[PDB]
């Protein structure tokens, strides 16, 4: 069976395979080309991917996500301490190692973060296998450039327990560059900036490629800035609107909020191609159907400060790598949030009209690159 490339993301994962000189990003059962990094446990089953995310609103304590934030980390870790204050599922301490605790089939169980990630990895494997019609064994999995030895180990382990022979763990920025062929030798040093604005993390990496050898000169970003924050701005906006028209605050009702957030995320996606989108939610609060809409203009202004602040980490990355705007040769967009028109305008204006590399869907770029690398490695 061919070796596959797997992008194990914080919010979404994606799998691609290199066949006949072309890379194919494989779609799941629901036809999506990316699958949520979600796992859910119920009375009767274990849900993974779309099925898991599609039921979070009613099973918050038993629906796990953000496992990538825990992987390879300790319970005492300040990061873990801060983060766990925001998850509806519980994190327990098992001899210094953090574990997620859920109720599966009425019984209480706990999993190490690598076990949860292995579940998502298993889903990608069977998605590839379904498509290929053959067993998938070898794989190249990607990881952020900033992951340390423990995090890389844990990611590798998540793979082995998923029945995957991890050929190699390569950095996400490097994978993105390989997708565009920016790794080909042109007899000269090339500086490339990877702008990765995903579902929950933002990362800016500056790579220097010489003779086909990558060198991460600098990196910057924010581990808590992503498409989720954009959705939230919309949510808070609609909560206020609902209160105006119906004099009813729905903030307390967790289900109404979660359903609204789902509708916002979807509208947001439409806003990247259309200038307006409608939100049609039946019986949002009590028996009130919430029918409304948003314009791209309004969306842009709701997140103006967030979008704009995106340039700060870019300036920082530049100065650390000791380069001027003019010195970077290529700029590649990675992450689902980069499909947002305002973000593309903003970055391009910053780089004085420089063209952006974005022919490959940004949320598929890393998987795409990993597949090519998997191919050569086999
Ligand atoms: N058309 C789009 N416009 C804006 N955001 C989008 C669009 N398509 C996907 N997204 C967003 O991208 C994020 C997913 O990013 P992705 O790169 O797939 O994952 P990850 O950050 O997990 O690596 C989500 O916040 C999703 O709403
Ligand atoms: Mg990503």
């Amino acid at each position: 069976g061919p070796a596959v490339g797997i992008d194990l993301g914080t919010t979404y994962s994606c799998v691609g395979v290199f066949q006949h000189g072309k890379v194919e990003i494989i779609a799941n059962d629901q036809g999506n080309r990316t699958t949520p990094s979600y796992v859910a446990f119920t009375d009767t089953e274990r849900l993974i991917g779309d099925a898991a995310k599609n039921q979070v609103a009613m099973n918050p304590t038993n629906t796990v996500f953000d496992a990538k934030r825990l992987i390879g980390r300790r319970f005492d870790d300040a990061v873990v301490q801060s983060d766990m204050k925001h998850w509806p599922f519980m994190v327990v301490n098992d001899a210094g190692r953090p574990k997620v605790q859920v109720e599966y089939k009425g019984e209480t169980k706990s999993f190490y973060p690598e076990e949860v990630s292995s579940m998502v990895l298993t889903k990608m494997k069977e998605i590839a296998e379904a498509y290929l019609g053959k067993t998938v064994t070898n794989a190249v999995v990607t990881v952020p450039a900033y992951f340390n030895d423990s995090q890389r180990q844990a990611t590798k382990d998540a793979g082995t327990i998923a029945g995957l022979n991890v050929l190699r763990i390569i950095n996400q920025p490097t994978a993105a560059a390989i997708a565009y062929g920016l790794d080909k030798k042109v007899g000269a040093e090339r500086n490339v900036l990877i702008f990765d604005l995903g579902g929950g993390t933002f990362d800016v990496s500056i790579l220097t490629i010489e003779d086909g050898i990558f060198e991460v000169k600098s990196t910057a970003g924010d581990t808590h800035l992503g498409g989720e924050d954009f959705d939230n701005r919309m949510v808070n906006h609609f909560i206020a609107e609902f209160k105006r028209k119906h004099k009813k605050d729905i903030s307390e009702n967790k289900r109404a909020v979660r359903r609204l957030r789902t509708a916002c995320e979807r509208a947001k996606r439409t806003l990247s191609s259309s200038t307006q989108a409608s939100i049609e939610i039946d019986s949002l609060y009590e028996g009130i159907d919430f029918y409304t809409s948003i314009t791209r203009a309004r969306f842009e202004e709701l997140n103006a400060d967030l979008f704009r602040g995106t340039l700060d980490p870019v300036e920082k990355a530049l100065r650390d790598a000791k380069l001027d705007k003019s010195q970077i040769h290529d700029i590649v967009l990675v992450g689902g949030s980069t499909r947002i028109p305002k973000i593309q305008k903003l970055l391009q204006d910053f780089f004085n009209g420089k063209e952006l590399n974005k022919s490959i869907n940004p949320d598929e770029a890393v998987a795409y690159g990993a597949a090519v690398q998997a191919a050569i490695l086999s």
